[PDB]
């Protein structure tokens, strides 16, 4: 089935989604520039032909410039390859889900994007700041309504500016307002959380599976383990005795491990590398595959503990880790 050539999982609405991305996200003060740009010509040189981003990570032109040089010099057609962007916090209001796109859209200097979701199930303060509080550092709440949102949502894809809409960071009441939704054009084909063997999702995935959604790893290699936002109570990642035995054995990473874990169970993978040899060293995972006893004992390392829990936002009526899943 799964190949390094072909490796394209099917999404409810006839589309399909490579199951291994490249995530884009990198701390702009100390990121160079041109770095995510000279990442997403590896990866696609590499095999990669999917690209996960957001215009708030601030380099969405970076992504645009290397699909477009890409597809230029004719190593990919623009239908090859496949880029999710994020609705954020901030332009939740319906009358800016339209312009927010068209935004991304005249940055990537691209006619569509491939899937395009809800960052975050929180609305905040509309305006030219990312992450509005106040002087007392009050996070400026915005009131929430998830399924006006989504309705300017799927009148972008009636538009023809994007192929498959889905959300993020949001728990199964959440997809259930969307889901049970009066009047449902579209449904979400996937849903963009933590996930890893210290959290492998299990309720929500069978959750999104009874509904043919499907889960997209973020942090899929555990982060990067900034403080500022990260839980670093948690032991890293990939340092796991089981991950990096089972490593040995296959003379794999425990990074490649982790990788294969998620994507041998139908979850898309989006590990983030601006590094030549690991952007290469995250593809490589279809040259192997885990027996029934790993899988299990890899998903026996499930701590349902999250790394990414923003606790600085618990008290949004939105906020998706409250419940079970
Ligand atoms: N929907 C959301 O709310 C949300 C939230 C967070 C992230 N995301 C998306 O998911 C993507 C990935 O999650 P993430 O960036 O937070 O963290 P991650 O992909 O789990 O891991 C990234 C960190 O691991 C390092 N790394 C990559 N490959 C490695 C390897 N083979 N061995 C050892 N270290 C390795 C990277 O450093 P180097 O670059 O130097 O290799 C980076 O520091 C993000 O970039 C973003 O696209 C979405
Ligand atoms: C946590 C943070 C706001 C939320 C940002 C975080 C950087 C990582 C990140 C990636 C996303 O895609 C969702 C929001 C977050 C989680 C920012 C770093 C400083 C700021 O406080
Ligand atoms: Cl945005």
């Amino acid at each position: 089935d799964l190949s390094a050539a072909s490796h394209r999982i099917p999404l409810s609405d006839g589309n399909s989604i490579p199951i291994i991305g490249l995530g884009t996200y990198s701390e702009p003060k100390s990121t160079p520039k041109g770095a995510c740009a000279t990442s997403v010509k590896v990866a696609i040189d590499t095999g990669y032909r999917h690209i996960d981003g957001a215009y708030i990570y601030q380099n969405e032109h970076e992504v645009g410039e290397a699909i477009r040089e890409k597809i230029a010099e004719g190593k990919v057609r623009r239908e090859d390859i496949f880029y999710c962007g994020k609705l954020w916090a901030t332009n939740h209001v319906p009358e800016m889900v339209r312009p927010t796109l068209e935004r991304t859209l005249r940055v990537l200097q691209l006619d569509y994007v491939d899937l395009y979701i809800i960052h975050v199930p929180m609305a905040f303060k509309p305006g030219d700041e990312i992450y509005p509080r106040d002087e007392n550092g009050k996070w400026l709440y915005h009131k929430s309504n998830l399924c006006a949102t989504w309705e300017a949502m799927e009148a972008c894809k009636d538009a023809g500016l994007v192929k498959s809409l889905g959300v993020s960071n949001f728990n199964r009441r959440q997809l259930e307002l969307i889901l049970n939704k009066p009047g449902l054009k579209h449904k979400p084909v996937s849903n963009q959380v933590e996930c890893h063997p210290y959290f492998t999702q299990p309720k929500l995935l069978k959750f999104c599976q009874q509904h043919d959604i499907v889960i997209t790893a973020y942090s899929p290699l555990g982060t990067s383990r900034n403080p500022i936002w990260v839980n670093v109570s948690s032991p890293p990642l990939l340092k796991d005795a089981l991950l990096n035995s089972l490593g040995k054995r296959y003379n794999k990473t425990a990074a490649q491990i982790v990788l294969r874990f998620n994507i041998q169970r139908g979850v898309v993978v989006i590990p983030k590398s601006f590094n030549l040899e690991r952007i290469k060293e995250n593809f490589q995972i279809f040259d192997f595959s885990l027996t029934e006893e790993e899988m299990k004992d890899i998903e026996a390392l499930n701590k349902n503990v999250r790394f990414v829990e923003l606790l600085m936002w618990r008290d949004h009526p939105e906020y998706p880790f409250h419940d079970e899943y």
